């Protein structure tokens, strides 16, 4: 389980110049989170903030294969992961 | 979870022309399986086999993020997702 630690200040996304794939600039609501990913320690990652949806309140995490997708090249590879509270 | 099974005919590695990162060829065992990955199918995806390491047998499977890392850019990103079965 990809677990990660959302900190008391990171429970809030901030609207930022985003940018879809080179195509257009969108000003979507983007949050962090602290992934130890088996690194011990917590990880100060980047995420992103659906429109409406609650920045990643502050609690414990563990991302989300739902965003992963297999690429034309046989292997496995996320492409937005969706984080959510580890349980 | 990032579910997968690893068909039948999937379970023994096979050594190919590898590249690390575009710096030498190198000869590894590798493999295939099948991640859902929440797809409703299975997807038949390549996977890598450790010098002596046993094809990923034939059963159900997990990727693992022991294979994940954080990337510079503030997002986790998969280096060579660690398959194993599932429990």
């Amino acid at each position: 389980m990809i677990k990660v630690e959302i900190k008391p200040s990171q429970a809030q996304f901030t609207t930022r110049s985003g940018v879809s794939r080179q195509g257009k600039p969108y000003s979507l609501n983007e949050q962090l989170c602290y992934v130890d990913l088996g690194n011990e320690h917590p990880v100060l990652v980047k995420i992103t903030l659906d429109e409406g949806q609650p920045a990643y309140a502050p609690g414990l995490y563990t991302v989300h294969l739902s965003s992963f997708k297999v690429g034309q090249f046989g292997s496995l590879m996320i492409d937005r992961l969706r984080l959510v509270p580890a349980k």
